[PDB]
């Protein structure tokens, strides 16, 4: 398990949190010194679980699958909560099995149903450490409609994060107050399946993508990575989606 805490959080905290978060998922190789992540794990080793707790030490245990950092569910207090999905349904299988009862949620895990339930896209939710205070803190009573809300921003500060060291910076920036994540950010979400896919690629291929990802960076501007060499490989991206589950 892997736990953080908002009370006393800083910079230095929530990196520390990042990067057990990264320990904790398996891998057996490196693909360009980017840690692999597994094809497939059986039984209930398929599931990380965070402890997160809020500013007055109230926490909620966050069930991550650790072959592709998908959060499928959370318990909160002696209640747990899935997403509508088979993925998440199998994870209810494994976590959280003494919980006094289980809600499903209205909605699936991806961002295009949690934006469609809080009724707006990523670009207009502020994100950082006072926003994940938040969405422990929501979480904590059920209401889907800020729940969808609360796990857009618990997505980006822990899973994100993991994922891309950029990403991780950027909620460190916003330890103290919180900002609609950049458009950077939003391009290497939606980009990690994409990379992680040309990456495996690139070997086999002299470094070389099959197909260019096309990212936006940090100056606003738009540009295409075409190959290993790209800063986003270099220092950015921190796990790799094993092509077997693209
Ligand atoms: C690889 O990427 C860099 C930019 O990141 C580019 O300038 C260079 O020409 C590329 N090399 C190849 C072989 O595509
Ligand atoms: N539930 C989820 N967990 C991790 N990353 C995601 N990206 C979109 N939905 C996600």
């Amino acid at each position: 398990d892997v736990s953080f805490r908002l009370s006393g959080a800083d910079p230095s905290s929530y990196g520390m949190f990042i990067k057990d978060l990264r320990n904790a998922l398996p891998h057996t190789e490196k693909v360009y010194n980017i840690p692999l992540l597994l094809p497939s794990v059986s039984g209930a080793g398929r599931y990380l679980l965070m402890h997160l707790f809020n500013y007055d030490g109230n926490t909620i245990t966050v069930a991550v699958d650790v072959t592709n950092v998908y959060i499928m569910g959370y318990l909160a207090l002696t209640t747990s909560y899935f997403f509508n999905e088979p993925a998440a349904d199998l994870a209810s299988q494994y976590v959280f099995r003494s919980a006094r009862r289980k809600i499903t949620l209205p909605y699936s895990g991806n961002y295009e149903r949690l934006q469609i339930a809080a009724g707006k896209p990523r670009e207009k939710i502020p994100i950082g450490l006072p926003a994940l205070d938040t969405a422990i803190s929501t979480l904590l009573h059920y209401d889907s409609t800020a729940a969808a809300g609360a796990l857009l921003v618990l997505i980006q500060t822990t899973a994100e994060a993991a994922r891309f060291k950029y990403i991780e910076q950027q909620i460190q920036e916003r330890a103290y107050r919180d900002e609609v994540p950049s458009s950077a950010t939003i391009s290497l979400e939606n980009s990690w399946s994409g990379l992680s896919k040309q990456i495996q690629l690139a070997q086999g291929n002299n470094g070389v993508f099959r197909t260019p990802t096309v990212l936006v960076d940090s100056k606003g501007n738009r540009v295409q990575i075409t190959n290993v060499t790209s800063n986003v490989v270099t220092s950015n991206i921190q796990l790799l989606l094993n092509t077997k589950n693209i």
